[PDB]
């Protein structure tokens, strides 16, 4: 697995980009991302895919918009997001991601459709 493989991860924090403080996005932090970061099958999607770790040396030769829980993590944390349909679009590329990347039906789309379901679940409660 060759040495300068992994990008480095996305972007968390960007001191230009103008922040608010929304019902919505701090209940995208409090509520939806500390749900699925307690599930069983969150561990994966923790951090940035690490090909070299992890023996994936085709990752980001097939994703180029890598996403995962960690960075969204971060991201909330640092007002990146103005609107909470960002926020939601970076749940949706880390699970298309995963789809993608994996043959339908292996365990690793299995863990990532539960999530999936259980995110659109607590998606269904954002409020007003
Ligand atoms: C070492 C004991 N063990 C298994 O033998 C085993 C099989 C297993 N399967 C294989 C069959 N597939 C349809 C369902 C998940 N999941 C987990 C499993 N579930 S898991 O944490 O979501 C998981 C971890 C690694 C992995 F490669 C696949 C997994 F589903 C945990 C532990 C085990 C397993
Ligand atoms: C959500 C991001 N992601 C993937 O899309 C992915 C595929 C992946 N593969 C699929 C191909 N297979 C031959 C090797 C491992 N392993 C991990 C992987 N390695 S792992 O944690 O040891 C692992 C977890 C669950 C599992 F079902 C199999 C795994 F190898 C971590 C994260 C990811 C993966």
């Amino acid at each position: 697995v060759p040495r300068g493989s992994n990008p480095p991860p996305p972007e968390t924090s960007n001191p230009n980009k103008p922040k608010r403080q929304t019902n919505q996005l701090q209940y995208l932090l409090r509520v939806v991302l500390k749900t699925l970061w307690k599930h069983q099958f969150a561990w994966p999607f923790q951090q940035p895919v690490d090909a070299v770790k992890l023996n994936l040396p085709d990752y980001y030769k097939i994703i180029k918009t890598p996403m995962d829980m960690g960075t969204i993590k971060k991201r909330l944390e640092n007002n990146y997001y103005w609107n909470a349909q960002e926020c939601i679009q970076d749940f949706n590329t880390m699970f298309t991601n995963c789809y993608i990347y994996n043959k339908p039906g292996d365990d690793i789309v299995l863990m990532a459709e539960a999530l999936e379901k259980l995110f659109l679940q607590k998606i269904n409660e954002l409020p007003t």
